[PDB]
C-alpha cells in the first residue's frame, strides 16, 4: 500500500503541474516513459473532470496509455513528451487570471483532450513529405492537413478500443459539441493556418471587451481563443526556461535532419531547415522567434494583459541568448 520511492519523487515533480517550466523530461524518466498518461491524470483530477463528466478512472487510464502508445518513441520531437508538454502548457494557459470563469467544463475538456491527441501517430515527417511521396495518408486526406486530419481520426478511433471510451457517459449534445470543438482546435494546429489564426487573434485584441475578465459572446470568438491557446502551447518551446527550450531545439533539429537525410537519399529537394550540411540552428531559431513565436505570444500577451508578461520576458531573453550564439 506504500508508494515506491520513484513514485514519490514523481508525485513531487507533479506538484509543479500548474507552473510554466515544469521539468517535463524528468517526468518522462520517472514515469517510465508515461509523461502523457500521468500529466493527463493529474490535470483531470485537479480540474475534477472525472466527476463532472462521469469518466470511470480505469477507462481514463486505459485510454491514456493507449493514446500514449500511438505516439512513436523513435521520433525525436513529435512524441509523447511533446504531447504531454502541450497538454500541460494548455492547462496553465487555461488558469490565466484574465480567463477565470470564462470557459465551460466541456470547453476546458475540449482544449485539454485536443492537446493530448493533437500529434498522435506523427511519423516524424512533414505534410509536404507525405504529399510528395504519394503516401497513403496523403491519398486519404486529399493532400489537405494530412497529418492533422490523421491525428484527429486516430484520436477518436482509439476510444473504441477495449474499455477506452472516456466519453461513454456524455449526452449526444455534449459529445457533438466536444467533438466539433476538438476538430476545430486540432485542425488549427496546421502551420499553414498560422497567419489566419494570428489575424483573428489581433482582431479580437483590438475589439477586446471585459466585465474584470474577458468577454466572448459567440462560438466563433470562444473557439478562436481556444484554437490560439492550443497553438500557443504548440509554439511554447521558446518561452520555456532555456534548459528546456535547448532540449526541444535539439529534438526538432534531429527530426528535421532525419527528414532531410531521407529527402537527400531519394533525390528530392531538401525542405527548409532540413539540410544538416547547410544548417544555421541559431539563426533559424532567431528567425522562428521574430517571425512566428514573438508576434503570436505578444498578441496573446495583450489579450490577457498583464498575465503573460513573464512568459514574454523569457521568450525575449531566450531570443538574445540564441542571438549572441551566432558565429
Ligand atoms: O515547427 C514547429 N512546430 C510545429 C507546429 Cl507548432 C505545428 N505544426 C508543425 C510544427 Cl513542425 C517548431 C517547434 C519547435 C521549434 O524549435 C524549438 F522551439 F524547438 C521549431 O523551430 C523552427 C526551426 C527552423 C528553425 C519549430
Ligand atoms: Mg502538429
Ligand atoms: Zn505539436
Amino acid at each position: 500500500g506504500v508508494k515506491t520511492e520513484q513514485e514519490d519523487v514523481l508525485a513531487k515533480e507533479l506538484e509543479d503541474v500548474n507552473k510554466w517550466g515544469l521539468h517535463v523530461f524528468r517526468i518522462a524518466e520517472l514515469s517510465g516513459n508515461r509523461p502523457l498518461t500521468v500529466i493527463m491524470h493529474t490535470i483531470f483530477q485537479e480540474r475534477d473532470l472525472l466527476k463532472t463528466f462521469k469518466i470511470p478512472v480505469d477507462t481514463l487510464i486505459t485510454y491514456l496509455m493507449t493514446l500514449e502508445d500511438h505516439y512513436h518513441a523513435d521520433v525525436a520531437y513529435h512524441n509523447n513528451i511533446h504531447a504531454a508538454d502541450v497538454v500541460q502548457s494548455t492547462h496553465v494557459l487555461l488558469s490565466t487570471p484574465a480567463l477565470e470563469a470564462v470557459f465551460t467544463d466541456l470547453e476546458i475538456l475540449a482544449a485539454i483532450f485536443a492537446s493530448a491527441i493533437h500529434d498522435v501517430d506523427h511519423p516524424g515527417v512533414s505534410n509536404q513529405f507525405l504529399i510528395n511521396t504519394n503516401s497513403e495518408l496523403a491519398l486519404m486526406y486529399n493532400d489537405s492537413s494530412v497529418l492533422e486530419n490523421h491525428h484527429l481520426a486516430v484520436g477518436f478511433k482509439l476510444l473504441q478500443e477495449e474499455n477506452c471510451d472516456i466519453f461513454q457517459n456524455l449526452t449526444k449534445k455534449q459529445r457533438q459539441s466536444l467533438r466539433k470543438m476538438v476538430i476545430d482546435i486540432v485542425l488549427a494546429t496546421d502551420m499553414s493556418k498560422h497567419m489566419n489564426l494570428l489575424a483573428d487573434l489581433k482582431t479580437m485584441v483590438e475589439t477586446k471587451k471585459v466585465t474584470g475578465v474577458l468577454l466572448l459572446d459567440n462560438y466563433s470568438d470562444r473557439i478562436q481563443v481556444l484554437q490560439n491557446m492550443v497553438h500557443c502551447a504548440d509554439l511554447s518551446n521558446p518561452t520555456k526556461p532555456l534548459q528546456l527550450y535547448r532540449q526541444w531545439t535539439d529534438r526538432i533539429m534531429e527530426e528535421f535532419f532525419r527528414q532531410g537525410d531521407r529527402e537527400r537519399e531519394r533525390g528530392m529537394e531538401i525542405s527548409p531547415m532540413c539540410d544538416k550540411h547547410n544548417a544555421s540552428v541559431e539563426k533559424s531559431q532567431v528567425g522562428f522567434i521574430d517571425y512566428i513565436v514573438h508576434p503570436l505570444w505578444e498578441t496573446w500577451a495583450d489579450l490577457v494583459h498583464p498575465d503573460a508578461q513573464d512568459i514574454l520576458d523569457t521568450l525575449e531573453d531566450n531570443r538574445e541568448w540564441y542571438q549572441s550564439t551566432i558565429p
